[PDB]
């Protein structure tokens, strides 16, 4: 059971949820977290839905070993192989960039050798973590990484919002988060590329923005480094135009923190590894096959509607410890079913999200079930947006910042984009943060959706003209 | 390109050949890892989806535990990698990477069972994992390789050897219904199997141009015996307090090695029509303009209706190259089915379709395209199957004293001997075969045939002259 308020207490809430859930366990290497099926099952499933559009794509799977030589460093070295040590000591590779691209400026010879699409599905390391969270600041997490190569920046920059749409669409479809697509300032774009793109979602608890997954058009200047050139078709030799993109196991935490209560936590049915637990009425010793094969025709039943259906019929436990330890996992539906619930031909089923109850005959089970679960992923969507619409404040000049900050909010406001602005926000920001105890504040993203710039508006801190309508807060 | 190399003269060059110039292996700076492209990773994919599904049947769930393991965790040797450093600083404790997880799931599985109605517990990994060892091979010995490791707990030894079992059959199942690659079921002997374990069982594989053997999948009953490391116990109803019986089993991209050197040929790679991506490609010939619209739009048409059988096809209508190009790429590549559609063809209502693993060409109507190609594809399939199932019968040679078996290991043959299963004797016949073949050479286990033939009475062991206890598959191996 969870005792800490997901709005009095955010951080204690989420370990408690985490682990009451059982979708992690603990490791005696520090910032290391097992996923327990509860969890990897949903990463299954955002990640067979994503590998399917991008195959739909052309973007074909790959793996690239983990390893790099000394021709490459704060990097983690493998010096020993049991007692003995290697001739030269290898790295475990920090980024992939370094693997693939060499292999790319080989593979690529000819314009018809373009495109190139490859993704990879691994494990990343990342060493240096300062307060470890389970998926969101881990040693270790799972991703996606997908690196493109194209004849021109026009079909590479498609296939950056190509990308960028399925993950508007892994959040929202999927997991029921609603977020919002933007382009990245200067100050936080990805260091080499041109253009880094972004869907950012919002954690109302702490007022804080979190970016839920990156798409950068690269453009040349990695081809330029790494001689990653094509002839065209009249003869020149041409810089390649890349694109790369990924995301990551935070989207689980995301996921969480969105639609968690102070009961713990909430999974969209379109997720959840059950999506409906059956719970025998059954207290101690009462075996007989009256209840337990009632659950056993229902849910064979249920499964032919393609329903994800377990029995829990553990003998050690009541029913309201069942209750509460399934409430506590997120399961979207619960169905009860005692001697009362048999001997009238229905079952009693609650939804996790809002605590309603329905009974239900057992002819019409498997629709109604449907429905519901429909109703509650679209449920748990609206909810969270209009929360997400509740928490930015549309503000004009400086003097509105710092309130809206501290109703944990985010803002919208116009902004001339200079690069060093940025800086003197956050430094004034967290300087007003700090006198306030008695932290900083940086872009999240340039909205896409840009709300009409007046002529003449002048940006919210330097007072110099704006050009764009920029959202800013404090951030994970 | 196109393979020049010939299978049966140079080997090593042809096999070099045939998984570069197929598009699915890069070379690397490293020793032992190897980049592995599209091509080969679509196979993998294929059969990761078999296994995977069949493996939910059994009621297994998929997890992911992290890749290091702490040194007190992992020794409760020679093969491990160790990071001992970061930057310059050395760590305070060095820690290691996966060679295997047990070390790294089993206090886990501890915590996690007290009860029997915690039991059976059955996870499964889908990761990579390193081991560095001999020389290596891409896919079949590599340093860092790509692998499913599943491992259960159960509250009786019969139901854990039940699920080694089930999981042995799959095994056989990846590889001869999925790869099309016979392999023989046995027990490993007690100086082959999983270290801490009770009993290996195994999947073995031949390659017939070097007559050696290869370890193609493991299901081990690790019995109690990690139970008692680990401290994992249960509740029974009596209320007394057991040990779990414990299974683990493995399988990795090696598969794709034996794959390729079972069904290649001086042109390249046969991929089997079941792990096959593209089984069908399409080649639209055009030429001087003649119907160039035209033919394209039939191809598309029957792509589609192709499409509507389940039959994977793609449309080669890339404008750069030629068809001849064409041909001896998809060839190379290993595509079972190609189908060639030019202006001749549009006229006739057929298409010409050729088969790689023969050559064999057919005429094809339309409208019967759907159901010749699905036959096609399951001869295809049986043919790669019996062939390689034939090659491997008569690599295997039945003796019965040692002086049989020089000769034939030199035949490039496996040895079936009848054995006393002494431990000795296996150390004692790998140094004495090593030391005749100069006269990597030396001949061990394969394994133990689940499929024994009849032991007459008073059979001695072909080494030892001590009774026989069962009868052995030996050979020189990978
Ligand atoms: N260098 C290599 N390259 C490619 N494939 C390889 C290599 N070495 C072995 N294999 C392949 O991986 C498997 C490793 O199994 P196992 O005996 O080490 O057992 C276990 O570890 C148990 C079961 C899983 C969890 N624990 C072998 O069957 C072989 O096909
Ligand atoms: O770190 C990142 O955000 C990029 C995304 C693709 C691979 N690396």
């Amino acid at each position: 059971m969870v005792t800490a308020k997901k709005d009095e207490n955010f951080s204690e809430w989420y370990t408690q949820a985490i682990v009451r859930s059982e979708m992690i366990e603990y490791y005696d290497i520090s910032g290391c977290y097992i996923m327990r099926p509860w969890a990897f099952h949903i990463w299954e499933k955002v990640q067979r839905f994503f590998d399917d559009e991008i195959k739909k794509m052309g973007v074909e799977n790959s793996y690239f070993p983990m390893f790099v030589s000394r021709h490459k460093p704060e990097v983690a070295w493998v010096t020993h192989y049991g007692d003995s040590p290697l001739p030269e000591k290898i790295a475990i590779r920090p980024t992939s960039e370094t693997i693939m691209y060499p292999a790319y400026a080989k593979w690529i010879r000819s314009h018809r050798d373009l495109p190139l699409k490859l993704n990879q599905w691994c494990s990343v390391v990342r060493w240096e973590f300062k307060q470890p969270t389970p998926f969101l600041r881990t040693r270790e997490f799972l991703w996606q990484e997908g690196h493109t190569a194209h004849a021109t920046e026009e079909e590479a920059w498609e296939l950056v919002l190509d990308i960028l749409e399925l993950y508007r669409r892994w959040y929202e479809e999927c997991l029921a988060v609603p977020v919002i697509k933007g382009e990245k300032s200067e100050g936080e774009k990805f260091a080499g590329g041109k253009k880094t793109t972004t869907v950012e979602a919002f954690i109302p608890e702490n007022g804080r923005g979190i970016q839920a997954a990156t798409s950068h058009l690269l453009g040349t200047n990695f081809a330029k480094m790494f001689e990653i050139e094509f002839e065209d078709e009249e003869g020149h030799k041409r810089l390649v135009h890349q694109t790369s993109w990924g995301c990551t196991t935070r989207s689980l935490g995301v996921m969480i923190m969105t639609h968690g209560d102070d009961k713990g936590l909430v999974i969209p049915p379109r997720v959840a590894s059950v999506q409906v637990v059956i719970i025998p009425i059954l207290f101690k010793d009462e075996n007989t096959g009256e209840i337990l094969g009632k659950c056993r025709e229902l849910k064979t039943m249920l499964e032919k509607a393609d329903i994800r259906v377990r029995i829990d019929d553990r003998s050690n436990y009541t029913p309201g410890w069942k209750y509460n330890h399934w409430e506590v996992k997120g399961v979207p539906l619960r169905l009860e079913l005692g001697p009362k619930d048999l001997a009238k031909g229905t079952a009693r089923v609650v939804r996790r999200d809002t605590g309603e109850a329905y009974q239900i005959s057992w002819a019409d089970l498997a629709p109604k079930l449907l429905e519901l679960m429909e109703g509650i992923q679209r449920s748990l969507f609206e909810k969270a947006k209009a929360r997400l619409h509740e928490g930015i404040e549309k503000i004009s000049t400086f003097d509105e910042v710092m309130p809206a900050l501290n109703r944990k909010h985010l803002v919208l406001a116009p902004w001339c984009e200079d690069p060093e602005s940025e800086e003197q926000i956050k430094k004034e920001t967290q300087k007003l943060s700090e006198i306030q105890a008695i932290g900083a504040m940086k872009t999240l993203c340039i909205p896409f959706d840009q709300p009409p710039m007046p002529e003449g508006t002048k940006c919210f801190y330097t007072g110099k003209p704006a050009k764009r309508w920029t959202l800013w807060g404090r951030s994970y």
